[PDB]
DNA sequence: GGGTGGGTAGGGTGGGT
């Protein structure tokens, strides 16, 4: 990763251009960091991946090169959705751009081939997914035809880190893409994203081949978001009352984003705050480009305060003041709450991040997440984080991140940060051990405990078949009781244990690797407590 | 309502189980 500091200066001989496109044609005012320096290499002929969060500003870093210089660019794109996100932006700002795609017409491709030879066309971007390089010969033709014109004399591939084995969304088709370098040395290649381990990197540079390339990373901390974890409710209709008022009493005429689990909860939510007054709207990556354009629209005129999106996949949430971002579920993974709470804010003035920590979502994360291979343990690493009531959440996010070294001061802008308090050690060997009765009475009678039938059996709910006499009720509050067992299962003195339905997979509480353990009577488990 | 109508699939606040 050379330092970009070289590159942050206007000197260069088409600096001029440079800041009259951006100004004039995309009407920004000032460049993010690191696009300036981004900008001036791929300008400089140069080689660059640019690793910016998602909503940093990547898309500018290639489409201003474009107009500064005759003829087009060729953009490598892996999703439909996401070309037509970038074609909409530019329609709207009066750039001539087009797509290919496998549901292209023939007289559209017939089109988009006769414009890349055409000497006069007033195409400046082209969108291509990798299909059509690996497997279209014809658009290879024109696009050989093209290179020799000078037609075009760069190349960006979003989402790069799908060219390596290791990224996510690893496409076959993103092998192939070291053609392109290969075929059209003279084409500088910019490659972008938002998830880039440092061997993923060298790994696409490889497969693109490349051989020397710039890598310029965005800082890590986000000095301007304050983040915060707060229990979420049993009940799902006081939770969006208190949502309410939060956006009421804190944030009155502030946008900001409410993330989901799924899709149907963001279009619940989004009911339930609209009858309450709250301006309201889903947003997902399912919905039709009409759609789109009309709550993207209503959004940015404040029509509409606030947009419910879906963790999954929703991510044309384009906004510079998003004053507050509050997660409705948890995050599947700390890697995907750092980027969705990552919309907050991109104007650096300061904005909240409130995350709503729920026993239940554990489990309907879980099943979900049974296929990855790391699911169950990345969602665990963000139960952690939400256990955690002492650390600062910057030190607790960093340390999931072995890239990133961060040693920048909160500045009092998380709540564990925030808040004087005293803490203590609270001992729940006691509670571990009744719960391995109830548990082991339900081994010898063949039944399955969800963490559902399994906190009611220990509180004295739930059916009496389901019950050890010795077993006292803890007098604490659910809430409470929910945490315990949590942290139980975090520390394996409980596992999960997977069932497939038909209808759906569920989670069960079986006995954990650790509870062995316990036959030492010197064995103590602790939790920490505020006093 | 019925399970040869289907559950990589429509979803479980649609209802029976
Ligand atoms: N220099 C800038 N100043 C202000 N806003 C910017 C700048 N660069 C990009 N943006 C805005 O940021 C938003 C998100 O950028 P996007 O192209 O989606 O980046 P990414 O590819 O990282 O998602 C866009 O709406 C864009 O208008
Ligand atoms: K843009
Ligand atoms: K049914
Ligand atoms: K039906
Ligand atoms: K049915
Ligand atoms: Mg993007
Ligand atoms: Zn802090």
């Amino acid at each position: 990763d050379s330092s970009p500091a070289a590159w942050n200066k206007e000197d260069f001989p088409w600096s001029g251009k440079v800041k009259d496109i951006l100004q004039n044609v995309f009407k920004l005012e000032k460049f993010r960091p690191l696009q300036l320096e981004t900008i001036n290499v791929t300008m400089a002929g140069k080689e660059v991946f640019l690793v910016m969060p998602t909503g940093g500003g990547k898309s500018l870093c290639y489409q201003l090169p474009a107009l500064c210089s005759d003829g087009f660019t060729l953009v490598i794109c892996p999703l439909i959705s996401l070309m037509e996100d970038q074609l909409m932006v530019l329609k709207q700002l009066g750039i001539s751009a087009t797509m290919l795609n496998a549901s292209s017409s023939k007289e559209h491709v017939k089109w988009v081939h006769a414009e890349m030879v055409n000497k006069n066309s007033e195409l400046k971007l082209i969108y291509v997914t990798p299909e059509k390089i690996a497997k279209s010969k014809m658009f290879m033709s024109r696009l050989e035809k093209a290179y020799e014109a000078r037609r075009f004399t760069r190349i960006a591939v979003d989402e790069v880190h799908c060219c390596s084995q290791w990224g996510h969304d690893f496409r076959p088709d993103y092998k192939a893409l070291g053609i392109l370098k290969r075929q059209f040395p003279n084409a500088s290649l910019i490659g972008l994203t938002a998830t880039a381990t440092n061997h993923v990197l060298t790994d696409a540079q490889k497969i693109l081949c490349i051989e020397k390339c710039f890598t310029f990373t965005a800082s890590f901390n986000r000095p301007n978001l304050y983040y915060e974890v707060r229990q979420k409710p049993s009940n799902t209709e006081d939770f969006i009352e208190d949502i309410v008022k939060l956006i009421n009493g804190r944030y009155k005429g502030q946008s900001g984003i409410i993330y989901c689990f799924s899709q149907k909860d963001s279009e619940q939510v989004t009911v339930s705050l609209q009858n309450l007054g709250i301006h309201a709207g889903a947003y997902h990556a399912n919905l039709e480009p009409e759609d789109k354009t009309t709550v993207h629209r209503k959004w940015s005129a404040n029509e509409i305060q606030v947009v419910v999106a879906t963790v999954a996949f929703g991510m044309g949430i384009d906004k510079p003041d998003v004053r507050f971002v509050i997660h409705h579920s948890m995050s599947k993974s700390m890697e995907n709450y750092y980027q969705e709470s990552g919309r907050a804010g991109r104007d650096d003035m300061k904005a909240d991040c409130i995350l709503y920590y729920g026993f239940g979502d554990i489990f309907r994360i879980s099943s979900m997440v049974v296929m990855e291979n790391v699911g169950q343990q990345k969602l665990y690493e963000m139960v952690s984080y939400c256990q955690n009531i002492s650390k600062c959440r910057r030190v607790l996010m960093a340390q999931h991140f072995d890239e990133v070294w961060n040693s920048e001061a909160c500045n009092k802008m998380c709540d564990n940060c925030c808040k004087d308090s005293a803490f203590e050690r609270k001992n729940i060997t006691e509670y571990c051990r009744d719960l391995i009765k109830i548990l082991k009475q339900a081994e010898e009678l063949n039944e399955k405990l969800t963490p559902l039938k399994l906190i009611d059996s220990w509180m004295g709910k739930g059916a009496a078949k389901l019950r050890v006499a010795g077993v006292v009720a803890p007098t604490l509050p659910r809430e409470d009781l929910e945490k315990i067992i949590a942290h139980f299962l975090i520390q394996q003195y409980l596992k999960e244990d997977y069932s497939f339905t038909a209808y759906a997979t569920i989670s069960y509480l079986k006995i954990g690797p650790k509870a062995n353990l316990l036959n030492n009577e010197a064995h103590a488990i602790t939790m920490q407590v505020t006093k």
